[PDB]
Order: C-alpha cells, then structure tokens, then sequence
C-alpha cells in the first residue's frame, strides 16, 4: 500500500512513465481521470501558483507540505515532490524535510545539487543525509543534477555515478538536449532516469516513443496543465471585464456535471442515500 | 491600511462592483492585472479546487484561512470571503471565525441562514455575534439569505430588514431569477445588494447594465475563471496522454514571459 | 506502524498506563519516565494549546498540529481524542480519521456525544471511521457516556452495538466500581479503557485494582498538565510580587535537565 | 487596534517593564491574570517545548507563527517574538518573516546579528529590510546583539548606534553582567534597553529595582515558568509510573475549578 511502492509499481507498468504536474488537488484528480499513474508537485508551481511568487526561494517547506497533504488526502496516485535543495543548509533540515514530506503523503522526492551548483562531494553528503532520514525504504530518493547548465556532459555523468553510489534511487538530469544523453546517464547510473520535458526549457519536446528509445524511465511534464490553466483563466477575466458578462466565455468552461464528476460528487451523495 | 475600507471604497467607485473569484494567489494577481477592484474566495472553490472535494461541508475553516493568507499576502485587492454559517454554532464560534478570517487578511465576509434555513431569530444572533467580534468597523459583514426561495417574498423581506437591523452591512439574496427581486430587496433592506452571477445555475447571465437597472451594487462571478482553468488543464492532460507529447497544446499555454510578469518575477 | 506499536504496548503491559502529554516536550518526559503509550487530550488541546474551554471551540487543525509536533519527535504510540469526528456527516468523520492517522497517531477514540446521539447514529459514526481507516492496526476506540446519561442497560446495549460496528476497544465513562468494569469487559469482549482523571466523580484506582477489574488500559489525560500549570503560576506570581525569580529557582528544571530531555548534546 | 501601540504603552507605564515568556496560550492567560502587561514567545521555547527539539535552528517560521496565533488569538497582552535572524537569508525572506509575524498577531519582535556574528553592515541591512516590511509604524523592531562578548565594547557600542540609525526601535544587548554596563549601553543607544534575566546563565538575577537603577527599560524572563512546569510534569510522570497511581501528587496539581477559572470557562458556557 506504501505510496513509495505505488510509485515504483507505476514505473514497472509504464515505460516511460508519464508523470504530470498537478497544481492542486482538483487537477490531481483530473490527471487520475485522464489515466496517469503518477503525479508531480512542482516547487516553482507552489511558489508561482499557490503563493503567486517567483521561484526565488521565497516559499517555505510548510507551503509545500500543505499542497502535498491536500493533493494526497484525496488522490491516491503516487506523488513525486520537488524538494528543491532540502529547505535548510543544516543536515538536520534536509532530514526533517525528507521525513516531513514523506509523512505528508509523498511517494517520492528529488533533491538537487544547486547552491551555480555545489561540488560532487557536497551533493553526495546531501543525498546521504536524505537516504539516512528516510524511514520507509520504498520511499524514493531521486537525485537531480543541474550540471548541464554550467558543465559538460562528461562532468555531469561523473556526478551521476557519485550520486547513485551515494544512495540515490533514481536520476533527474536537468536540461538534457540530446536523446543520446539520456541513454548515457542510464548506462552509467544503472538506475531509472527521468526526463524533464517542460516547455520553454532547453530540452526539446521529445515524445514518449523517442524517450523510450533512449531508455528513459520517466517523462515529466511539471507545469503543462498549470500553463493552460492560467491562459484560460486570464481570458475569462479579460472578456468578463470588457463585456460586463461572461456569456462569450461560457463555451470554454467546464460544466457543472464535469466538475461534479471530477470530484466524485455523486459518489458522496450515494453514501448519504445508503443512510 | 484597512482592506475593509478598500472594499467599501471599491463599491463606491464602481457600480455595480464586479467581484471575481480567485481560486489561488496567482489568479488573484491575474484578476488584478485585468483591472478588477475586488476579489472573492468561494467556499465551494476551496473545497473543489484546493481540496478536490464536493461542496458538502467537508472543508474546514483552516482550509479557508490558508487560502486567504496566500492570496492577501501577495495581492492587495480587497477580498470578500465565503464563511458559511461560521463553521461553528455558538456565538463564540462565529466570533472566532470572523476574527480569524479578518486576521487572515480578508476585507469582508458573508454568513448565511442556510442550516432548510435557520429561523430569523438565530440568524439575527449570528449577525450580532459577527458584528460584535468585528475589530475594524470598516470590515464588512455581509448576510446571505435563501428565505425567498424557502418561505416566500413576504418572509424574505422581513428577514432582510431584521438582518440589517442586526447590523449586516450588505445583503446577498440567493437564487434570484427576476431582476425585480433585487429591486425589492434594495428598497426594503436599503443596503448594498449583491447579485451572484454564477454559471449553470437558475439565475440568468445578467449583464452589468441589467444589474445596474435593478439597483445591484455588486456583481459576483464566484467560479468563472476556475471553470475555464479546469477545462484547459483537462485538455492538456488528455492530449498529452493520447499523443505522448504536449506539442499540440503549446498554443493554449501561458508563456514564460507572461507568467513571470503576472508574478513580477523581474521586479524581484 | 503506530497502530502496531500501540497494540504491542497493550499486549506487553496490563493494564497499559497511557499518560497525556500536552506537547512534544512532555511526550519525551513521559517516554523517559518509562511509559509505553501516550495520549493527546482534546480538553488539553483546547485549554493548553488554545487557552479555551473544552466547549467545541478547538478544531481538527489544532489537534493535527499537536499530533505532528509530538509524533515527529516521540515514537511512542499516540492515542488521540477525536471528539465526535469534528463534523456531523460520515464525510467529516472519514476526513478526520484519515488526517489523524496521517499526522502520526496510533489510535483515536470517537464518542456518542451530541446528551448523546442514538445508538444507531453512533453505529454509523463508528462504521464511517472503520471504513475510512486504511491500516487495520490503527485503533478505533468508542467512548460513551451512556452509563451516566441513560443507565446501565443502555450503556451495555450500546457497548455491544459499538463493537459489532467495528470499534476495536471501549472507553465507558462514569464507572465507579471495579466490579462494573468487569461487567463491561465481559459484555463488550474488547479491551476496556478506564479514565483515571483527577477531580471528577471517579476514584483514583491503582493499576493493581484495575487489573482485578479486567481493565486493559488506565488513562491519565491531564495529570502532568495540571501540575505544570500550578508550577508555572507559582513562578509568575512570585516573580510579579518580588520583582525577581530568585525564590522559585529551586522548583525549576535546570538547563542541564532540559538539554538532557531534548537530547541537546546528541545534536550538538 | 494596534498590538504595537499596546506594547509601547506598557513600556511607558511600567519601568522596567517585566516581560515574561509564555510557552503557550494557557500560560499567556496565567501571566495576564498574574498582572503582567507584556509577554514573550521564546524561540528556544518553541523548539524545546512545542517541538521537543534543541534550539539549534531546527524549528521553522511556521512553528513560530502557529504559537503566535494561538497565544494572541485568546490573550490581548502585547507579545514580543523571538525571530532569530529572519528565517532565511535574503531581504525578501526577512520581509516575508516580519510581515507574517505581525500578521499572525505579534506586537514586536527582535532579530540578532548572529550568522560569530555578521558584519555591522550585514545587520544594518537586515534591520532596514525589517523596518521597510513593517506595515504598522507602531509594530516594534528590536535588535539583539552579542557583539560585546564577540568583538568587545568599542565594536558593540558602535554597532548599537548603527543599529539604531538603521531603524531599530529598541536594543537587546547580550552578555551584560553589570548595571553600569547597561547604563552605558542605554546612554549610547538612546533607545529602550532590554535585559535578559534568564536563569542558569552568566547574567545575575537582577531585581526590577536594580534594573531601574541601570536605566533598563525591559526585564525579560524567557523560560522561567516553562522550567517550573517541566519539573512539575516530570514529578507527576515519575511518581505515577513508580506507584501505579497519582494519589501522592494530587497535592501539586492545579484543580479542575482552577483550570476552568483561568480560561473563563463559565463566561463561554454563558454564551453557549
């Protein structure tokens, strides 16, 4: 039943496993109804969406925990969580963070080597503090590297090896621009590799068939839905403010039955009927 | 500063005052950029959006307070909050609720007589307890009622005046299909009336001009933006799952520059 | 799992002494004193954490925060006072049960308070609670004040119905004879908890006495909390009257004792 | 409608003003009933009491905000809060922290030059960041410093003036063991001075009369009640576990009537 076991189970059943970001509980339920087997909580999303703040280390662990509980309290899909760099320079912080996130209901989390990026040894220690704090061995500790933004592939691969040896269960190579690169991290790391297919990034919009050819274990789409959600919302605000009526925007609105079906409204009423 | 004043001022410079719901802090900033002068925190939205639950009284005051702080901590627009029956029951419950919501950063809130509905008497105490707990007199205490559709016009208007005599600063009649109804409340209650122009309900999609002729002081669009964001999010999930790529939905996605600007990324 | 730890403590101690801990610190003091299980008093969350009377003012969120604080640092299984489920519908009870378990609790008790609800209503609450539980080892205890409110027959009839409904253990109030506890144990056929709180109508039974009565758990809900309030008050009064705390230094836990209790040096 | 004003008024009314720590809402009420005009939320107390953790930077702002709301939601006494260094490291972090603490209900807070201590310039920027985030000019921003011990008197007095010029409404200087030294700091800073009269420390247990003679504006007792409550609780746990009954500690327990009275039980039941 362990959410961590659920995540790993998802991986074994889907390759590459599509993991979509869910900005809130409602969207996690939509993703589930769409067929997805796992979801994601973006840190930049918590900041930009939940707090309306830029992703400049302004949001706190508590902001993230709150969204983790909301999402997992109602959606059973294993949730991968963006734990940034650990929320705290102290090892105690990295540890309290890992335990808090797991306790909030997350199935997995990824911690990065950013400060520019810290040294291999540094990250290796962070990873160790994380693996140590974990209680449920099935809970996934993913190690993310942003080395490709400031270093070369070879250097990034060197880290990838040290991060795995450090205990990292899976690898998250950021900003990969070539399909062949994914293959090299896989062959070198020997653990599941996640491809971050976020739009407006350096990484091309690879298809799942392309990622599969590169042995990619996971395809992540962190803010996709959020992005379309914002545009549609903005449209409603503009049209409504210009015409003094939302009449010409009704057509792009989820209906009552659709909303109700996504949140299992009828099922709740059913239980009441039974009484 | 007093958001209660900002709210009162807003109704003064805009008639009817358009108040749009904002499901989260981000959308509050969007509504602000769109030019709105006041926003709303829908209770059904906190449940459906923040919790992914139906509007069956499962959400808690704390769930609501979290969204209030998030929104009001970054957006200065006056926020009207849906506080239901006070989530408690006794006088001290309504007070703690009103105080908490005010402390959280809201500018106004509305409580309702919907338990069937409570007797005129208990609603009167409800309003009194609410008004008494108020610290800043500029904080708005709105009363929402459904007596019209339950007891009838005569009874509805009776409650209306009572609710006003109890101290309610504004009235929120629910499920109004005829504009005449709004006028009767405005003439009887003689306090700013709010029209809930939500979609897929029993109320027609009245325009701002139509509401003005009915003497409506506020036009409410509780979930409008929310409904559109869900359809858009659903479209993205569906296409991505079918096609294995989001290439064909990029066109309906807010761009990086657009996002960064809505949250003043460059300013930081 | 916490539920397993609770049942493990129960299987190894008879009766199992369960002491209330008002906060994380005291949870550690209890652990150091040798207790195998601790308690989170609902009245303690209200009076201690909120400074309010136990009259339905505290919320589920207040309780959850204390559960996380305590269980994040103390591994002793924690029994939680979930009042009536913090809501009327089975939906509320369901959300409450999952949240409390998620926060780290090992068990919780729910009561038939409204006077009390009908046997049928409580049966539904219990079923809703049992249905919401995911880990069968998580304990769902039924608390009932039927003996005092309705009488022996009513209490025993309800006790049986509550067990059939899925309640793992029973918390019957107002019993004043060890012989009556045996009767409840024989009829319910599930572990019985005896509330040994102070200043009430019930006797301060010893663990040996409770054992002779077939009582499985002995509860001391606010015992430590009571002694802590008196000591704190003594400090405040002397300090105020004398302009220094010199004369109350002798009743203070030392810095070394504090450090020892929270494993300061270990972290250092 | 300003806890900041209430704090300043308490200062003017009582000199030195006794500020006692309250580990939770209940004790805030006990302090209020004992007659105190201001209370304190110790950072060390939030960690050791609310979290059962050492005061080594493990607690978060959220843990503090929760206790602030709980306390100020029921007790009207102005509350001074220990905000450490602003929980974070950026000007945006100090600002968000200052704002949230005030929004949570506090009347004042203090930040320190702790990193060794940061440079005078570093601290000056923190203070300025806090003062600018402040929405109510009455909300008090206190600067805590341990420069006397770390860098010596010349440097400490220098930072003090610099901190005040930066906007600190009050000063909280550590490591002072002599009245004459408090006197000197007060003369230089020209703002209200707080003396930390915590126990089991280097500082003597100065009396209010002695502190008044030292130009000290506030007397702080950060964990006094907390210390006594822990010992009492430990006593109950121990005796109870050892004897299988709490009969022999009933004598040191606050009764139910006393508890009810301290939290105005009957005034609420009157409303119910």
């Amino acid at each position: 039943h362990s959410p961590g076991q659920a995540f790993r189970a998802a991986l074994a059943k889907e390759n590459p496993l599509q993991i979509v970001g869910a900005i809130n509980a409602n969207h996690a339920l939509l993703a589930q109804r769409a067929g997805y087997q796992a979801i994601y909580l973006s840190g930049g999303g918590v900041a930009a969406g939940s707090l309306g703040l830029p992703d400049l280390g302004i949001s706190t662990l508590d902001d993230v925990l709150t969204d983790i509980r909301r999402i997992t309290d109602v959606c059973p899909l294993p949730l991968l969580v963006d734990a940034d760099i650990g929320f705290g320079s102290s090892a105690f912080n990295v540890a309290r963070t890992v335990k808090s996130i797991a306790k909030a209901g997350a199935a997995a989390l990824h911690i990065e080597d950013q400060v520019a990026i810290v040294s291999k040894e540094e990250m290796v220690d962070r990873i160790r503090a994380a693996v140590d704090a974990r209680t449920d061995p099935n809970f996934v500790i993913m190690a993310r590297t942003d080395a490709l933004a400031v270093e070369g592939l070879e250097a990034a691969l060197d880290r990838a090896q040290a991060y795995v040896d450090a205990g990292a269960d899976m690898l998250f190579p950021e900003a990969i621009t070539e399909l062949s690169m994914y293959r090299r991290f896989a062959d070198v790391a020997q653990v599941p590799i996640l491809a971050n297919i976020t739009e407006f990034g350096a990484t091309p919009l690879f298809t799942t068939d392309e990622l599969r050819s590169a042995h990619v274990a996971m395809a992540l789409y962190p803010l996709s839905a959020f992005r379309a959600m914002n545009r549609a919302a903005e449209k409603v605000y503009t049209v409504l403010r210009q015409e003094g009526t939302q009449k010409n925007v009704i057509d792009i609105m989820q209906t009552r039955n659709e909303l109700y079906e996504s949140i299992n409204y009828y099922q709740f009423e059913e239980k009441l009927d039974a009484l």
